[PDB]
């Protein structure tokens, strides 16, 4: 029920997942991973750090990811509104030391 | 290819796709579809209206989508740069007459 493998999970705090880009994730022409796989990893990691739903998100794809790469996604909760049951999660995803994806997710109870 | 079935496509203009939410898209007793499924339909339809890549997007999910519903995504090209090679696609997705997803996609 999460895309890629959960490596680390501190509920209501932070989480880390790893997605190895295989044949199922790429355009045949260029062996480049489709951006919705990156999103899916990050969005499901954002849900994992919290039974919760995404309300919006602002996301940014930085490098093209190639097949054979391990994408490490790192979720951190950056604000909570106890009141309205609203949590914001920022997720940055890396291949080695380089960001390939960055997103802020607005979640709800 | 694309998430859901393409219904119409006017390259560099617009496209429409249909995604029937089946048991594989869903997670709970309320049989709720996961939001990445909606993004996936919308993102890949944005790529289809143009060999191209998404650079960013601002997206909003309106309502929870339930299993058995049919989501219709409508992509419209709303600006083109031969300047930067940045094309903007707006995608709104519907169940009946209600918006369940909306996004602006910046393509490079």
């Amino acid at each position: 029920e999460v895309i890629g493998e959960i490596i680390d999970l501190e509920l209501d705090d932070q989480a880390i997942s790893i997605l190895e880009i295989k044949q199922e994730h790429v355009f045949s022409r260029n062996q480049i991973a489709r951006g919705h796989h990156l999103f899916a990893q990050a969005n499901s990691l954002a849900v994992a750090v919290i039974l919760a739903l995404t309300a919006s998100a602002d996301i940014r794809f930085t490098r093209q990811v190639k097949q054979g790469e391990r994408v490490v996604a790192k979720a951190k909760v950056t604000a909570v509104e106890k009141e309205k049951g609203r949590t914001v999660v920022e997720v940055n995803s890396y291949v080695g030391e380089e960001i390939v994806f960055s997103g802020r997710f607005d979640m709800y109870r």
